[PDB]
């Protein structure tokens, strides 16, 4: 243990901070909550899924459940499916896809130097 | 342009929770808050120095300030000085120290490996 330890023990919560920083950036930019954006990026990346299933990779809270899907249908991002509720990514916004994650992109691309540096620290503690 | 893009982007999330697991293990050793860790820290960082002035390097949200001050005071690992309150180390609990610092060594190389793949993920996008 020395000053280096401490250093780097505290670089968690600059790396912290760069990563809600992200978050936080794209939240504002598209109007949307952290469980909003969660939801989406999971539902590009697994395709369509019932509520329910949504559920078990993302933690919405009961209270606002039904708020924060009828805020992604308000955006448009989303649509309901009703054979249960079953979610699809709105295909209108396809260019709308690509120009949020190259948002996101651009946003990890002017932090990635400063974030590996925090994790150097952090691992060699 | 996409994918692996959003599976790098949803990583994000994982990571912070990384980082959140390592000083949730600490908090319940320990007892202690996320705002008391980060003051023994910067304490050990820096040295001596006021409330007010720790107050700048770590957020205390004024309505637990006196509780999380109290509770350093009562786990015995600082003092304080009256001249403004000024707060020091108790050098008595030295050996406690060494032990928080490997305590928490222990809890990232648990973790780094994962913690490297996923901002690798993160970099990646």
């Amino acid at each position: 243990v020395n000053n280096d330890t401490v250093f780097g023990i505290l670089q968690l919560e600059t790396l912290l901070g760069d990563i809600n920083s992200i978050f936080s950036e794209i939240e504002s930019e598209y109007k949307m909550s952290r469980e909003e954006i969660l939801i989406l990026l999971t539902l590009w990346q697994k395709g369509s899924m019932t509520l329910k299933e949504m559920d078990r990779f993302v933690e919405v809270k009961p209270y606002k459940r039904t708020r924060t899907y009828n805020n992604l249908v308000e955006l448009e991002w989303i649509y309901k499916e009703r054979p249960t509720v079953i979610i699809h990514f709105n295909e209108k916004l396809q260019q709308e896809k690509v120009e949020l994650l190259n948002f996101i992109s651009d946003a990890i691309a002017s932090r990635a130097t400063a974030m590996q540096n925090s994790l150097n620290a952090i691992i060699a503690v």
